């Protein structure tokens, strides 16, 4: 009973007293893919959709705190509207993100955050060779939309896609999947922006 | 009668979740209404169903006599903390069918039986036939692991009493098994009920 | 402004209602006015519905005396600002989808009244509707957590009103019929009224 | 620059800080309708599909003011939410209207208000005979829904609808197009309720 | 740093913009980047696009000194903590569906650039597009609300940014133009500014 006004105490502590990155403020986030499923490859438009989740990580000096005067509190879950998050964007949707997941992020003693969205996306890709031994091979990258590598950078911790929880009985079998950082430059902008750019070849099952 | 009604809600409203220090049980249990869908060139199926929510807060206690002998009352789910309960394969957004709206009970204790339709990854081979095709999929907390939300059912039956007879699908069976695994993020373990269905065309 | 600002006053008073108990019951007449069959799928046995669903019900909570607010004797409002009743169709498939504006109408002696418009995808096998004898299905509607003891129903006809049904339908219609039932649902001890609205038909000749 | 602004911001402050027509203080909408595209006939549900745009104009007291009291200024732009916006409503659409436009309405200092909302609206339609010389013939009729002939007036200022931005490549071609004010009894109320009834004649270019 | 920043979006905002008048006009500035053309639909003639619209204005409510703040001299802030300009399509056929963050930039002499991604169906017979010749179409792009004397728009160029074009599409692109026109629509004695895109296109192979 104690750690429930000691948890609403510190959230209280932490939110009702961060306007996103600067040059000054420099951000990295972490970033890597679970791939659960290729659903379906439309090659009169040339989409394909994806259903994943998105492993965000990234850490904060404004949230942080100290659990010896927190009832030895060390973390908790939290409404991901009620802090800040990345707008971490894939280049080459063509439909809105439908998200299949709890919009719930878990905050960390040390000011570290964890989000892990599923979602569904239709994204550019062409499919032509998916009935062959070859398969076919597309590519769609993340990013943040509005800042750039000065403000917001990303990593990842391996460059394979985790593929441990993809759909056994798809209609599509996964070849190989990566997931490898890099850097761009775009027209609007001096400044280069980073991606997390994710590579997938696959076929239709036997 | 009324007023010690809307005494007790303003008393009871004016909790942030489960903790390792405070965990919860949730028992879960599926009614089957119609599987309405079953797409073979994209493997996913459509299921209409409903999904019975238990659980039981100290926060939510309160003696009638204290309020008229009110012992229970119907409430906005948006008005309670609610679990997080989400299919692990699903490819679309839930499409809520039913109004959200919970009762609490005197003890503390919740139930909420949200209408939905869910689209989730299901080969349909064998459809067609005497054996038909058999999926599954789970459901558990997003965010909880086992040491804030465990889950529980009370029969690994689930209910097809309301499964609609004239479906374009027949169910041979429907299970409802608690599961414990874990996941690539996180050291603890996360509690899922995993729903078992076997079916085929109607005749 | 006269006329106006006693509006003003009496909406302030009256929305500055826990629901339905079994102290304090509440009664909810339905009636159907059925445009359209839209889309009737054999492939998935859903059938997609056009109707509007005339709801009424009486709160003593939203009485007031016309000679003490200028002889106003009703107003519109926001169907949000005012409670409504949690009339659910039992075997939809999709979400409903609200065509008309959700406003209602609430009267001096605290009756209101709401006329939703409606698209409705339901579970339906309309097999035989390519034939004389055509298809026929049923859907039926009720409070989602209210009990017979809590909210009860009432219809004031058993026919459902085909006055505003579409001449160019591709689906004619036989017959239609409302009616007012009392069932168990395993979650509760306690028994819900429905009213089942059973729509024959077939393919227009 | 800046003291045409200050002047602007009092006088929506000072307009903004009605509960809709009744029958002592009745209101009358004029409406025109601008079609711009028959996007779409489905004969396997009687089902067309409209792009137009919806002139409405009605007038409030309450939404006067004076020019030289507030810095000649004779109207403003403003979110139709800030304001109250009649409920005009097809009546046999079979799905939700979808809002092409900016919802924003002009508000002149006689206390008369335009809004012109773009739509998609599918409707009640037997497409029977557009592949012939004929052509089909539909109809959906507008109106308040809530408000009977003694709340809320209709008024067109032409029975000819607004042809003259017609997609000029679209799969149907306007034989013809009129909008009439109808009064009409529903079976809810014994007031009659007053509608605009669209008349479209067309059939399949060729 | 953190602490100018905060101080300064606070002063911006909470201590103060209602859209441009006839007094107080406005200039935007148009750009479109054309990324796919995803389908064309020749059973009812609509073609989706997916593209960013760059959009450019200025204004002297959101100036300030960088010495005052720490010398910054700009940041990002989403699209709804200021006013945004009314750009609409004017031949759409279903609401735009946005595939960006709404977040834009401003700058201390209070220009501010906002480039959101968008998927637009418009009116486009696509007759010809399986030819070499190919088809061609346009949709102008203006404010819905505001005459060429509150809000002007000008092109930085005539050329469609054709260089992030997804080269897999089912679509190859022959040409993109985007050129400022003046209209006169029913409604209003007042001329509107359009940015007119217009696209040649043909099947890829
Ligand atoms: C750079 N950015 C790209 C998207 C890019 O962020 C990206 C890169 C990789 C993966 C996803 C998105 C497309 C056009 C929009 C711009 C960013 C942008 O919107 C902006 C706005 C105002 C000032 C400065 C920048
Ligand atoms: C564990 N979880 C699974 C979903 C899982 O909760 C689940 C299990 C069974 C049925 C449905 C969902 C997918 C990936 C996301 C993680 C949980 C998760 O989102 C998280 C975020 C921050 C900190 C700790 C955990
Ligand atoms: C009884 N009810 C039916 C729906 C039922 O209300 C109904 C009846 C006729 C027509 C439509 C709906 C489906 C399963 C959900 C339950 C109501 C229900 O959700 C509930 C929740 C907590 C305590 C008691 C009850
Ligand atoms: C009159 N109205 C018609 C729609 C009608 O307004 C209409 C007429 C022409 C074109 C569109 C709609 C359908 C059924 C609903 C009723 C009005 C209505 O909703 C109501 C509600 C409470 C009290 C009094 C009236
Ligand atoms: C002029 N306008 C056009 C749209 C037009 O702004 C446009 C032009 C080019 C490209 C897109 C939109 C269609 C009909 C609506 C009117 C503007 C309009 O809605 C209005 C409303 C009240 C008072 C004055 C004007």
């Amino acid at each position: 009973l104690h750690s429930q006004a000691n948890l609403m105490r510190l959230k209280s502590d932490l939110f009702n007293r961060y306007p996103g990155p600067t040059k000054d403020d420099p951000l990295t986030v972490t970033l890597g893919f679970t791939l659960q499923d290729i659903v379906k490859a439309d090659s009169s438009t040339n989409e394909v959709d994806l259903v994943y989740y998105e492993q965000q990580r990234w850490k904060l000096n404004s949230l942080m705190w100290d659990p010896n005067e927190y009832g030895n509190i060390t973390d908790f879950r939290t409404s991901a509207a009620d802090i800040w998050t990345p707008d971490i964007t894939a280049y080459s949707s063509t439909r809105p993100v439908q998200v299949l997941s709890p919009q719930i992020a878990v905050v960390t003693h040390d000011g570290s955050v964890m989000f892990i969205p599923a979602q569904r996306l239709s994204f550019m890709c062409d499919p032509t060779g998916v009935d062959s031994e070859e398969g076919a091979t597309c590519a769609v990258k993340f990013g943040s939309w509005v800042y750039s590598g000065f403000e917001i950078d990303l990593k990842t911790d391996t460059d394979q896609v985790d593929l441990s929880s993809y759909y056994a009985s798809s209609k599509y079998e996964i070849l190989s999947a990566t997931q490898t950082r890099q850097v761009q430059h775009y027209s609007c902008c001096p400044e280069p922006y980073i991606d997390v750019n994710l590579v997938v070849k696959f076929r239709e099952r036997r």
